[PDB]
């Protein structure tokens, strides 16, 4: 009979039109566009302000990923992924192409333990514990990474890396990113805009290795939609990939077939990153946020709707520093040091969480997951 404490925010990710939360005390949350099934609720309806994802109650969810259109939660103690939202090219991993309403476990993937799950818009990849990599969904670019492009409804093993321990994937529209623990860099799939960062345009039915990385071991990478950025073990940031909207942050509009360093950025180290459809957010070890790319909707963070061809830092109520940040298709979330989180961008599928669906270009405090709400 205790009191119930108030609830850390764990976690945050955001799709192209909807939002999730894992909070303290075995929570999910998720709002934003439910017409295709991404919120998990039953039903088909939008939520403007988070709602509690029932099915997953009990069940000890240590992480959640949005997709494009779908979400995805795994439970370390239960060795159990789920997924849920639209089905199409079998991004779901059940071995069908069904939509769902409600998190399903993927079967295939029961038993495993799990280190990290990455969605991009049709295809997801996992990482387990000992760093091998299955994936499942759209490959019609070679983005699964199994040396084709037929699609599959049900995860496989890349084998691509057997004797490489993989730390970390990333996901874009049809490309895939990953580094290894020992901090090597690959890209597979589209190639079209540079962004798997091999020095051309074409496309990789298997992994990759960049090679062209500053002489520096990669920490960490992200995707936006068509663009990619990765964070050196000195802290330093990379882009590559698509820049028509700034989204690489390098003060123009110039495409980068190679990891390129953001000079900007060169005073601060990186500690989080995360990419939109055609914006970008990095997070500083210092607390400090930055956001670039285009702005139709606010999206960047900054108070107006100018687009922004450099990073720009997204100011916080009395500078509160920032300990996340996930950014979405068109709108951007963040959590900071006093446990609120604010959301900025597009709102009309209520994806903002603030109850009503207007857009927003400056941080929003959702109130519902806030202690200053």
């Amino acid at each position: 009979g205790a009191m119930a404490p108030p609830r850390k925010v764990l976690i945050i990710s955001a799709g192209a039109s909807h939002s999730v939360a894992l909070l303290s005390g075995d929570i999910v949350c998720s709002w934003g566009r439910g017409e295709d099934g991404q919120l998990g609720h039953g039903d088909a309806e939008d939520r403007p302000s988070p709602t509690q994802l029932s099915a997953l109650d009990g069940h000890q969810i240590v992480s959640v990923t949005c997709g494009a259109d779908h979400t995805v939660a795994y439970s370390q103690s239960g060795m159990e992924v789920y997924s849920w939202g639209w089905g199409n090219f079998g991004r779901l991993g059940h071995g069908n192409s069904s939509n769902l309403f409600t998190p399903l476990p993927i079967k295939a993937l029961h038993g495993i333990r799990i280190k990290q799950i990455a969605c991009g818009d049709s295809h997801c990849l996992a990482v387990t514990m000992e760093g091998e990599v299955q994936s499942w969904g759209r490959n019609q670019n070679g983005q699964l990474g199994l040396g084709d492009t037929e699609d599959s409804l049900v995860p496989q093993k890349i084998q691509a890396f057997e004797g490489i321990r993989i730390k970390m994937v990333a996901a874009g529209a049809e490309h895939t990113a990953a580094v290894t623990e020992d901090g090597d860099l690959y890209g597979w799939g589209w190639g079209r805009y540079g962004n798997l960062g091999l020095g051309d345009r074409t496309d990789r039915l298997v992994p990759e290795r960049v090679t062209s990385t500053g002489g520096e071991k990669m920490s960490m990478v992200a995707c936006g939609w068509r663009h990619t950025i990765s964070v050196s073990y000195s802290g330093a940031l990379y882009t590559y990939g698509w820049s028509k909207y700034g989204q690489l942050g390098h003060g123009d509009l110039e495409d980068h077939l190679i990891p390129h360093k953001l000079e900007a950025l060169s005073n601060s180290f990186i500690s989080q990153i995360s990419g939109g459809w055609r914006h970008t957010m990095a997070l500083t070890s210092d607390g400090k946020l930055y956001g670039w790319g285009w702005n139709k909707f606010g999206q960047v963070g900054v108070g107006n709707n100018l687009d922004q061809c450099s990073p720009v830092q997204v100011r916080f109520p009395d500078d509160q520093k920032v300990v996340q940040v996930s950014c979405g298709w068109r709108h951007t979330l963040a959590v900071t040091e006093r446990n609120n989180v604010f959301a900025w961008g597009r709102g009309t599928n209520g994806q903002l969480g603030i109850g009503e669906s207007v857009d927003r270009n400056f941080p929003k405090i959702i109130e519902a997951l806030s202690v200053d709400g």
